[PDB]
């Protein structure tokens, strides 16, 4: 059995879930880079973004009580939710310095209606018996922090997002403000979510449709380092107001080489994708949030590319990992999701071992899930990834929970509503949430704290390791 303290739950963000009534001006958060990005004509006409709009979404801002009750009804004991910086501080905090009197000046400029709303939502979680896990940043940034169109077009701006040295400083102010206001109800803190994704998709792998979509390898590394500085500052600032655990939620990639005897490229890819950032924050983490979807298979680049800050001597092989046919199969034979992501739960076991060996911190799986609107695989995904967790734990790895991504279908960034990751189907016309069959399997595992009753049926051969 998993320990009674092991957390079963789900993860959500603010932007992908909160909005749902386009005509409520207090709910409509017009002031993020992402909000404007998804309606940009260049992006729309070129299919860089989907055409779907987040204000037509799942309506967590208004329907939180029903979503919290769904979570308890399906056996969850914890939800991780996002707070949008843009909602708390719609206007710049750049004129309010660190020091004596900072918190009171920030309270005078903060959007207290948003602060009170987040409070109500977390009070509801608490009333329902759910542990409150707050993550302070989840990709979106306030428009006074990031003007993605000025950046995209190379036009002068101070609003450079994570490239601006001002950003980590303002973020530290925001983190301290929130910890000061909510230290009495938050059980667990994360500074930010998948910072390597923000940096890599923003400034390096610019075919994913993320802001500012400006290829600059130096800005890739700079935004990554500025995010690590932001985390470190945030940890110190939150800890002024609480002794509760503070960590970061990171997207880890497992790499397999195409050919044997390529350990150099393995270590290079692991460092760039995982260890570069994590080594910068390692002195200021009480736990590591492991987000895991699939692996990448890599091979040696005939001609390495040298950048100012790093060498690239490998490339990503098509047909495995994140690079499979959407709704098809990997070259391995494994099914792939409707995002083209191979089912590879052994990657999570390998990473739990590697991460624990490197850092020796408690781990929580903070995201794992699949784009699967017909529920073809999601039960086996849950079971086989928990099999991975159990195997790691059996070998002495300290894992404290599993939060699925996600409890409901939501707005998947540049793909919009086209990728459906929910345990429950979201009817976006009625704003109602209908548990898929896999959500009953999740409830069974959470309630019994076991997968032993599932293990002997393995139709996709996912638990043979
Ligand atoms: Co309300
Ligand atoms: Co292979």
């Amino acid at each position: 059995m998993f320990p009674k303290s092991f957390m079963f739950g789900a993860s959500l963000s603010g932007f992908q879930f909160e909005m749902g009534n386009p005509n409520d001006i207090k709910e409509l958060d017009t002031q993020t880079d992402w909000f404007v990005w998804v309606r940009d004509l260049e992006n729309l006409l070129n299919g860089i973004v989907s055409g779907d709009l987040p204000e037509n979404g799942a309506w967590y801002w208004r329907n939180y009580e029903k979503i919290h009750q769904l979570a308890v009804d399906f056996g969850m004991d914890t939800l991780r939710i996002g707070i949008e910086w843009s909602r708390i501080f719609p206007t710049s905090t750049k004129e309010i310095p660190f020091g004596e009197g900072m918190l009171e000046k920030l309270d005078e400029i903060a959007n207290k209606e948003a602060v009170e709303h987040y409070r109500k939502m977390m009070e509801d979680m608490k009333a329902k018996g759910l542990k409150v896990f707050v993550n302070l940043n989840h990709f979106t940034l306030p428009l006074w922090i990031h003007d993605p169109f000025a950046v995209r077009k190379g036009k002068p701006t101070d609003k450079l997002g994570w490239v601006s040295d001002d950003t980590p400083k303002e973020f530290a102010k925001y983190a301290e403000y929130i910890a000061w206001k909510f230290s009495d109800i938050v059980d667990y803190w994360s500074s930010m979510n998948e910072p390597h994704v923000v940096a890599q998709l923003g400034y390096f792998q610019i075919m994913a449709g993320f802001p500012p979509n400006y290829f600059n390898p130096e800005w890739y590394i700079k935004s990554l380092k500025n995010q690590a500085l932001a985390h470190n500052l945030a940890y110190d600032a939150i800890k002024k107001h609480t002794d509760k655990p503070v960590g970061v939620i990171y997207s880890f990639t497992w790499f397999d080489t195409l050919k044997p005897n390529d350990e150099e490229i393995f270590e290079n890819a692991m460092w760039l994708a995982n260890w570069n950032y994590m080594d910068q924050v390692k002195d200021k983490i009480d736990y590591i949030g492991v987000n895991y979807y699939t692996r990448s298979v890599i091979d040696k680049l005939p001609t390495p590319v040298n950048f100012k800050d790093f060498e690239l001597n490998w490339y990503t092989v098509r047909g495995y990992g994140y690079a499979c046919p959407e709704g098809g199969f990997a070259l391995s034979g494994r099914p792939a999701s409707e995002f083209g992501w191979e089912i590879y739960p052994e990657g999570l076991y390998y990473l739990l071992k590697a991460i624990y060996e490197r850092y020796n911190k408690p781990l929580i799986v903070t995201e794992n899930g699949i784009a699967d609107e017909k529920d073809k695989y999601r039960s086996q995904v849950i079971i086989s990834h928990l099999y991975a967790v159990e195997k790691a734990m059996n070998e002495g790895v300290d894992v404290r929970g599993y939060l699925h991504w996600s409890i409901i279908d939501n707005y998947e960034w540049a793909k919009g509503y086209s990728k459906r990751f929910g345990l429950a189907y979201t009817d976006l016309e009625k704003k109602t949430y209908i548990p898929r069959p896999s959500m009953y399997v999740f409830r069974e595992i959470a309630r019994t704290r076991s997968i032993d009753q599932f293990k002997g049926y393995d139709p996709y051969n996912l638990m043979k390791f």
